[PDB]
RNA sequence: GAGAAUGUCGGGGAGCCGAGGUUGUGAAUUGCUUUCAAAAAUUUUGAAAAGCAAUUCACAAUAAGGAUUAUUCCGUUGUGAAAACAUUCAAGGCGGGGCAACUCGCCUU
């Protein structure tokens, strides 16, 4: 609500109905919720699903079920666990998923750990590439 | 070297508006010049028109031009012979926001 509606009359309405809804009462809801610093313009780098699918493997506690990792990364986690062989699984994977042996130890992984068993590449390593003529070169500054 | 996170300093692009200036029209006042045009002693005064103006106000336009009736625009950018592009660009559904137009998210090809 406070993200979306950036417009002070369409403000005050927004806010009277969500009082009027939720069983609040807009006697002080909208004087204190008047004043809020409109938010700064800035975005993350990753989109919500990306960090929806990436946030339950790096929970670890009360916070983390099982239930939450979606069917990929709970595939690969069996496939993780398990020690079988897949394509999409490189070896440098098992080198630092060896202390991965359980189900419970998928709790409390780093950034990497986690974009990995989600999509299946360390980080961004780029494609070096390999033009062979000159229409590779054409074609990059007719898109440019 | 790469990724992500947090701060600092810059640049680029797009957008919503404001005030002048200028050119022209009309008007109020006051001028310079010329001609008509009378009076008076080549010269001085008086009526009219034109040319150029000055101070103030209202208005028209503000790249020549071309659309359109949406409360929408294109016209000083780049590419290059196609006088052709780029700078808006799919379909649904499940939702939040308002008097609603309209605006803002989530999910599947």
């Amino acid at each position: 609500i406070i993200y979306s509606v950036n417009d002070k009359v369409e403000y005050e309405k927004a806010l009277k109905s969500f009082a009027r809804k939720h069983h609040l009462d807009e006697s002080s809801f909208f004087e204190a919720f008047r004043k809020f610093p409109p938010f700064k313009s800035e975005y993350g780098s990753f989109s919500e699903k990306a960090i929806k699918k990436l946030l339950p493997l790096m929970r670890l506690g009360k916070y983390w079920n099982y239930a939450e990792i979606d069917k990929y990364s709970r595939e690969r986690i069996q496939k993780i666990i398990t020690g079988e062989y897949d394509e999409n699984i490189k070896d440098k994977v098992r080198e630092k998923s060896v202390h991965l042996t359980i189900e419970n130890d998928f709790q409390g992984l780093q950034l990497w750990l986690a974009q990995y068993i989600v999509y299946g590449r360390h980080s961004e390593a780029s494609m070096i590439g390999k033009w062979n003529s000159a229409n590779d070169l054409e074609v990059f500054l007719k898109d440019f």
